[PDB]
C-alpha cells in the first residue's frame, strides 16, 4: 500500500518518540507549531482510517494517545491560555475525531469544552454580522481559518451528541462564512478585517476547510446546495489554485501555509467519496477524480530514496508540515 509506505516513512523521519511530538524538519532541532500539530495528528487518524494493515493500525492507534500526551507534556490540557481561536479549534477538532476512533472520554471534554469557549465567547453579531474573531487577545478580525474549522468541528461534535446545539452552530457558522468570507463561486477569502473589509486572498487550507464543513453540512442536513458548494470551490481550487499545468501551487515563504496542501487533500477525500456514493456531478466528478490523480502521481514521482516528498509537487532538509500534504493524499477517507 502506497499510503502505509508513506506514513511509515514520514514517521521514521519526523517522529519524535521520546517528547511524542513531529519535528519540524529533518535536522530534528526543534518541534512543530502547535496548530500544525493537530494537522499532523489527523494524518495519523486518517492513516489509521485507510490501513488495511492490523499491525500498523494498532501502531497508529497508540500514536493517536501519544500525540495528544506529547503535547499536553509541555502546553497542558486547557489550550484557552492560547490567544489564537484557530490553534484553539484545530485541536478541538482533532480532539473529536480521536474520541470518533478510541472512545477514550478526555477527548471528548476536550474538544466540547474548547469548542464551548470559542463558540460561546468569540462569535460576535456586531461588526460584519457575524463570525468567531481570529484571537481572543484582540478583536480586529474575523477568518476563514477559524470559522470553517469551528463549522468542522461542530459537525463531528453533531455526530457524536446527536446534540442539535452542535448543528445548529455549524449551520450558522457556515451560513455567516459562505456571505461574508465567499464570492458565492466558490473562491474564499482570508478573512474580513474591521476596519477594512474583506481580504479576497485565497488559500488551499482555507478552500479545504470550506468544502469539509459544506459536505458534512450537505450529509447532516441532506440539503443538495451544500454539495453544490463543494463543488464550486474545488473546481474553484482546481482552475485557479494551481500552475500552469494544473499542479497545486507551492503556497511560500509563509510557514503556515507551505503545508496547506495536507488540508486541502484531507477535505477533497471527502467530496471524492461524496461524489462516488451519489453519483451526482458526474461530469465534474470524472474531471476531477483525473485532476486529482495527476497531482498525486507528479508528487510522488518526486520522492527521494526515504519515500518523503516535499511540498514543491511541481520538482537536503526536509520540513515535516510541507512534507505532510503527499502523506495526506495517500491516505484520504
Amino acid at each position: 500500500s502506497d499510503g502505509d509506505t508513506a506514513m511509515k516513512a514520514f514517521n521514521d523521519t519526523f517522529w519524535d518518540p521520546n517528547a511524542k511530538m513531529f519535528w519540524k524538519d529533518s535536522k530534528r532541532e526543534k518541534h512543530q507549531d502547535f496548530w500544525v500539530e493537530a494537522e499532523l495528528w489527523e494524518l495519523v487518524m486518517d492513516a489509521y482510517q485507510h490501513t488495511s494493515d492490523p499491525a500498523l493500525k494498532a501502531e497508529l492507534k497508540t500514536q493517536i494517545d501519544d500525540v495528544y500526551d506529547g503535547t499536553v507534556a509541555k502546553y497542558g490540557q486547557d489550550w484557552t491560555n492560547n490567544p489564537f481561536n484557530d490553534d484553539i479549534m484545530w485541536w478541538a477538532m482533532g480532539s473529536a475525531r480521536a474520541y470518533q476512533i478510541t472512545g477514550n472520554p478526555r477527548y471528548l471534554e476536550a474538544a466540547r469544552d474548547h469548542f464551548d469557549f470559542v463558540y460561546d465567547t468569540q462569535w460576535d453579531e456586531e461588526f460584519a454580522n457575524g463570525g468567531i474573531w481570529w484571537l481572543n487577545s484582540d478583536h480586529n478580525t474575523k477568518n476563514a481559518c477559524i470559522n470553517f474549522p469551528a463549522a468542522q468541528a461542530a459537525l463531528y461534535l453533531y455526530d457524536i451528541t446527536k446534540d442539535e446545539h452542535y448543528l445548529n452552530a455549524a449551520t450558522k457558522i457556515f451560513r455567516w462564512g459562505k456571505t461574508m468570507l465567499t464570492d458565492g463561486n466558490g473562491k474564499v477569502f482570508d478573512r474580513i478585517e474591521i476596519e477594512h473589509g474583506a481580504v479576497p486572498d485565497a488559500t488551499h487550507y482555507n478552500q479545504g476547510t470550506y468544502i469539509g464543513s459544506a459536505v458534512g453540512l450537505y450529509k447532516a442536513t441532506g440539503n443538495a446546495v451544500y454539495l453544490d458548494d463543494a463543488v464550486k470551490a474545488a473546481k474553484f481550487t482546481k482552475n485557479h489554485l494551481v500552475d500552469s499545468n494544473g499542479v497545486l501551487n507551492y503556497e511560500g515563504p509563509n510557514g503556515d501555509l507551505k503545508g496547506g496542501k495536507t488540508i486541502l487533500m484531507r477535505n477533497l477525500a471527502h467530496l471524492q467519496k461524496t461524489l462516488d456514493e451519489t453519483g451526482q456531478y458526474p461530469e465534474f466528478s470524472a474531471e476531477f477524480d483525473e485532476w486529482l490523480a495527476f497531482n498525486i502521481e507528479m508528487a510522488w514521482s518526486h520522492q527521494n530514496s526515504d519515500h518523503i516528498v516535499d511540498g514543491n509537487w511541481a520538482g537536503g532538509t526536509y520540513e515535516s508540515w510541507s512534507s505532510a500534504a503527499a502523506v495526506q493524499a495517500l491516505n484520504g477517507i
